[PDB]
RNA sequence: AGGGAU
C-alpha cells in the first residue's frame, strides 16, 4: 500500500511455533491458501550449532496476495500445537539465514 | 526453552 500502514516490503513472511523441530511439509500445510515460492525450494529455518532450531523460520512466497493470506492466520494452530506468522521483506530473512547463533 | 509478540 501507499496510503495506509505497513509491516514489510516483500512477498515473504516469518514463521514461529511447532515442536523443537519441524519439516517443510508441515509449514506448507499451515499456509494452505498460499505458495512457498517453489515449495520445498523456498522454505527456510533458523538453528544453532548446539543441535536445535532457534524456534523460528521464514517462508518465501510468490505474490503480495500470498503474504496477505499468510497473515490471516498469524497465530492459528494445526490442531494439537499452535503457530505464528508475521510480515517480512527478505532482507531480514537473509540477515539471519547466514548469521544465526546462540 | 518452550508460546514469546512474532
Amino acid at each position: 500500500m501507499m496510503l495506509g500502514p505497513e509491516g514489510g516490503e516483500g512477498f515473504v513472511v516469518k514463521l514461529r511455533g511447532l515442536p523443537w523441530s519441524c519439516s517443510v511439509e508441515d509449514v506448507q500445510n499451515f499456509l494452505s491458501d498460499c505458495t512457498i515460492h517453489d515449495g520445498a525450494a523456498g522454505v527456510h529455518f533458523i538453528y544453532t550449532r548446539e543441535g536445535r532450531q532457534s524456534g523460528e523460520a521464514f517462508v518465501e512466497l510468490g505474490s503480495e496476495d500470498d503474504v496477505k493470506m499468510a497473515l490471516k492466520k498469524d497465530r492459528e494452530s494445526m490442531g494439537h500445537r499452535y503457530i505464528e506468522v508475521f510480515k517480512s521483506h527478505r532482507t531480514e530473512m537473509d540477515w539471519v539465514l547466514k548469521h544465526s547463533g546462540p
